[PDB]
């Protein structure tokens, strides 16, 4: 967190999602690392995956 987090913002956001479990968030992060161009895509799908798993 306490660094130039603005650069690695997508990765940081995927970590900082309450409803994602380890396997999910880490899996998506590795997908992002594997395919840098799909940053916005992976981030969007991570937020969707989090949202669907919201207790409400």
């Amino acid at each position: 967190a306490q660094h130039d987090e603005a650069q690695q913002n997508a990765f940081y956001q995927v970590l900082n999602m309450p409803n994602l479990n380890a396997d999910q968030r880490n899996g998506f992060i590795q997908s992002l690392k594997d395919d840098p161009s799909q940053s916005a895509n992976v981030l969007g799908e991570a937020q969707k995956l989090n949202d669907s798993q919201a207790p409400k």
